[PDB]
């Protein structure tokens, strides 16, 4: 899970 993912939604969906 990637924490700093809010301003440009890209890094939120693929974090393990």
């Amino acid at each position: 899970p990637c924490s700093i993912c809010s301003n440009n939604p890209t890094c939120w969906a693929i974090c393990k």
